RNA sequence: UUCACCUAGCCAACACGAUCCGGUUGUUUGGGAACAAUUCCCUUCUAGAAGGGUAAUCUAUGUGCUAC
């Protein structure tokens, strides 16, 4: 687990680093956010996403991790290239350069609560 | 492909694998139950006749009875 202090430069290692994404969406969505979740999953597979994501009617956040260069494209896609209406984009934290990764597969957390408890809640 | 999340609610006979045990550890030829009164008649033989017995209990599935 050698840090970037060993010899990363602009020759060949400039595109050999990992990190975490930074995004926090907020605003109303069509139906219950089904369109946004489906669109994000298809694009995420092409970029070989590892982290997870959360989608809902209003709340939309998550933690996405991957390559330093791969995540750069997603920043522009999820800021202007949005078919739905977006109010504003927030940020929580970011970090570039880290040995190995935490997650292994891309998945979206969905509300699988039973319908019986929905009325009580 | 809810690869997710707790398990006093799993197989060692699909397979890998911690420890004990080591059956020339394989092969040739066979078997692996529920149903006995023998070809019964001095009337008959190269064109049809007389006798066949374990009645012990459950679960899951096809199939039947309806008008005086």
């Amino acid at each position: 687990t050698a840090p970037r202090v060993v010899r990363d430069r602009d020759e060949t290692n400039f595109h050999e680093m990992l990190g975490k994404f930074r995004f926090d969406l907020q605003g109303s969505f069509k139906e219950n956010g089904d369109m946004l979740r489906d669109s994000l999953l298809q694009v995420g597979r092409d970029l070989f996403l590892v982290g997870w994501v959360k989608c809902r009617s209003r709340f939309a956040t998550g933690h996405i991790q991957g390559d330093v260069h791969a995540l750069s494209y997603m920043r522009r896609y999820l800021e202007k290239h949005v078919d739905e209406s977006v109010s504003s984009v927030r940020f929580y934290e970011e970090n570039f350069g880290m040995p190995l990764l935490e997650y292994e597969r891309l998945s979206a957390v969905n509300d699988f609560r039973a319908p019986g408890k929905k009325q009580q809640h």
